[PDB]
């Protein structure tokens, strides 16, 4: 059976790997860009390679082994460091200078955590259909008895750090039932390890690919003709007997099946035209789910002016404006020679910032930095890097987020195949949507569904 | 039966009135503040009275008569004016100076309206249980095929003026099924009339109260002992046999029933302790619904520097920061020669702003207006009024908003009685939550439910 796999990110490479494993080796993997890895992708910044996309193996040291972890920590030995959030309370900056009192912040953090813990008990009881779901925010109100959620500068940046920094949209839009507690952590463990290796976290994808695609003996570059880069799929026609796929350079390919691994943002954008058009139930499922954006703004400075030391890796800025340049990280461990800082924004701020110059963004950030460090002589960043994933037509965002309003059945419709067209990718991961491991496992699952129909002539889905 | 009514806003007054008409006259209305009217409340600013709360009669000229209308326009003849939004396309300002090309903006507005129209069609086809509901934003993504809703400054301010300015929260949190289309406009008509009368929109409430409460023959002041101001209920105990209500000043009253008209934000706050605690289902329905905040920032200037004339009443500021001081209104008709502007903000901006000084807010607003009218010498406002409804313990917000996730059944639970504890108010309105006519009809509906149960034992 010939299978065309659209996209060579983690899930498309993972899906193809599993099909190969089932002996389905007549494969054609069409990747839009000139490389594989998708959302796991590094870039040079300031003399070092930093990750524009995924940066952590999240969910480590728990009861089950996160399948990505061994690859990273053992097989490839990708350099990495466990992130420690224990010292956050000593690192929350006032809008107008200096940090707040540690004990005061610690109390606010413990309050926020206990609300979430009560949230997990409610969640366990909600009807499985997802019909009684509510936003994380509704749960926060319920639990603290207030007509609003965190609303002071400190509580809002703690809230932003707890939720938005993980999910990339606010609690008020996020599904309680599907995120608190979160399976990644319940299953795999609470820790997260930040990868900081010149080869890039994407080395994981190259590794998996090389397990079934031919590579050059001296360079180890993949040379298998089954992988074709710079091929942007723009049309998929499918019928009872087969499928035909066309790329922008006009190539046309045929197969028994197609496995689509493009992001939910790409599916929301209409880059790929389906013929016939996908069914309405499928179209609605696609638009109802959220594709979030998480912008990692790196900055390079001619000298250090922030704290380094125990518990200094992560720090927050308590702006009176929610989500305004709030979550900071310094790299004394990851990039010691560097002088780099990383401030993370998402959602509304991400869209605003992608739409303006990097210089304008640098200037807003320098204003924030000077306020945080009024006692220092804060030099201007000599370099800044603003990833623009939402604007990139091959991604249209960074990762899915389960919103209040998408029920269990609607989420199944988002993954469901349509004739010979199958879907895979992080947004199709039943319990790990939004993660590299979620992409990895979604690839195997989608492939298996396809294997069933193709090899076991079991084609009915659900 | 003796009934205690908590609060003398529109719904309390209205419910007490319906009870009275049913013969239930042994009433005790306990109001926290020193006056009746609640969310319909005026104040003097720059020598004129402007409305801190509700300002329009929304839904006029349609298939059915909005009950508030005749009272406003025929009974009391409060001075008012139809708002016309037709010229908006000529009044949308760029973040850094001047207005956008009118034809361009007019097309963005039509696109927005067309998307909403399609949402209305979609909405009509959603299962009644609410299982297919989605946010207005999800409908926008679906209808235009994008991974996001309005996202350029101009599209965002139009989006804000179309939804947040009505609902006080963004489309991404709002239930499509329960807001588009909106009953208030579908039933009562598309027009809205801005009330600008010195007696205040609140006159409507005073007139209602006066139909059954006693007032001084000279004064005209309500002097009925059944109305007690400055009574802040802090505790309501109930049993199968009656209820007891305690006030912050230590009074204690007893009755057969209690009708709670305090806002949803009040109920979400714990200012009133129920003993025993309300059931879990009630409490959940309460915290699930949203209590939105809409802040009307009035400003006074030594002279005008903004446009006046046909279509100039309403204008937008398209900041690249969504919802930042974006919706403006000038009062050439309402308050001639006063030199007052009104900029409206809600939700996140309302809470941030209520937490900072008026002076800080004034300064932010002056930077904006200077950006909007670079060609002018813009004087600093001489006076500013920043209402703080969210911060006010007796309101905790301005009006409810229906969030995605809540279905009709959970909404209905919000209105349900608990034993002898009845509830009324805008958040209990079957089809008009969030409005004055909604508080009005809610009072009558809640009262009739109590009447049937108490008097016919048909609960
Ligand atoms: C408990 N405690 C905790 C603390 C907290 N922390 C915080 C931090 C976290 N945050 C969140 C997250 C982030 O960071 N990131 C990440 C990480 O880190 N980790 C993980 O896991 N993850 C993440 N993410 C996500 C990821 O990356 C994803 O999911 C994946 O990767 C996905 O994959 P898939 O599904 O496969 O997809 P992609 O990659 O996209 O692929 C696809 C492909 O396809 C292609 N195309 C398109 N279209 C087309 C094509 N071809 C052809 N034709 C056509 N048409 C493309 O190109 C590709 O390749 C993340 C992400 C991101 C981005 C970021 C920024 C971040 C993150
Ligand atoms: C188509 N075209 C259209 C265009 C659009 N434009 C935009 C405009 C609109 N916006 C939105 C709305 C607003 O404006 N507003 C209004 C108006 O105008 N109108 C209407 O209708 N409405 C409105 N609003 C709402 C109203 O006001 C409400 O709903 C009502 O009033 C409510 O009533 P009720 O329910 O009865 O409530 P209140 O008043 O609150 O009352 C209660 C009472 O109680 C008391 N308390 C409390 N706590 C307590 C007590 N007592 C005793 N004890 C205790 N503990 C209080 O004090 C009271 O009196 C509105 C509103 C507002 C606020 C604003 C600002 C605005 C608005
Ligand atoms: C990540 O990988 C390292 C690499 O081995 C692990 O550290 C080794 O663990 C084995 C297990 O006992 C020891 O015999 C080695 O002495 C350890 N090596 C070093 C350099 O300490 C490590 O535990 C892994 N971390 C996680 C979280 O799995
Ligand atoms: C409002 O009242 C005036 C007073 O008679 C009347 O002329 C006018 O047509 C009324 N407008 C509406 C919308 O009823």
């Amino acid at each position: 059976p010939r299978v065309i796999v659209v996209g060579a990110g983690m899930s498309g490479i993972s899906a193809a790997k599993r099909l190969s494993e089932a002996g389905i080796t007549d494969l054609l993997i069409l990747e839009a860009t000139d490389h594989i890895g998708g959302r796991m992708h590094k870039t040079n910044f300031a003399g070092i390679n930093v990750e524009l996309g995924a940066n952590w193996v999240e969910g480590v040291n728990g009861g089950k082994m996160n399948p990505i972890w061994p690859i990273v920590n053992s097989t490839l030995k990708l350099r990495n460091f466990r992130s420690d959030f224990d010292y956050l309370a000593q690192n929350v900056y006032k809008e107008d200078g200096g940090v707040y009192d540690e004990d005061y912040v610690q109390k606010r953090i413990e309050l926020a955590d206990s609300v979430e813990e009560m949230g997990e008990k409610l969640s366990a009881t909600l009807h499985a259909s997802g019909r009684d779901d509510m936003s994380i925010l509704a749960m926060q109100r319920l639990n603290e008895h207030q007509p609003n959620g965190p609303a002071t500068p400190v509580d809002m940046v703690v809230d932003y750090y707890k939720f938005d920094y993980e999910f990339a949209e606010p609690p008020r839009v996020t599904s309680l039932q599907n995120t608190v507690p979160l399976a990644t952590f319940s299953d795999f463990g609470d820790d997260v390890y930040f990868v900081a290796d010149q080869r890039g976290y994407e080395a994981v994808v190259y590794y998996l690919a090389g397990q079934y695609l031919k590579t050059d003996d001296k360079s180890g570059k993949i040379v298998d003709p089954r992988l074709q880069l710079n091929k942007v799929v723009r049309e998929i026609k499918y019928s009872p007997g087969g499928v035909t796929v066309k790329t922008e350079d006009n190539s046309v390919y045929s197969a028994d099946y197609v496995m689509v691994s493009a992001s939910l943002g790409v599916l929301q954008s209409d880059l790929i035209q389906f013929k016939p058009k996908l069914p309405t139930w499928k179209v609605r499922a696609i638009y109802q789910f959220d594709m979030a954006v998480y912008t990692k703004i790196f900055l390079k400075f001619p000298r250090k002016f922030w704290p380094e030391g125990k518990g200094r890796e992560f720090f927050l800025y308590a702006s009176s404006r929610r989500g305004y340049y709030g979550v900071w990280q310094e790299f004394e461990k990851q990039y010691p020679d560097a002088n780099v800082l990383l401030v993370t924004v998402t959602d509304e701020e991400s869209r605003r910032i992608e739409q303006q110059s990097d210089e304008q963004t640098k200037a807003e950030i320098m204003q924030v930095l000077r306020k945080m460090f009024p006692g220092k002589d804060v030099p201007d960043a000599t370099d800044i890097l603003v990833p623009r994933w939402w604007s990139d037509r091959f991604y249209k965002g960074t990762f899915s987020n389960w919103p209040v309003g998408v029920n269990r059945y609607e989420y199944d419709q988002l993954r469901a195949p349509v004739g010979r067209v199958y879907f895979t990718g992080e947004h199709t991961s039943e319990h790990y949507n939004g993660y590299v491991h979620g992409a990895y496992l979604s690839g195997i699952d989608s492939a298996e569904i396809l294997i069933n129909c193709a090899q076991k002539k079991m084609c009915k889905y659900h």
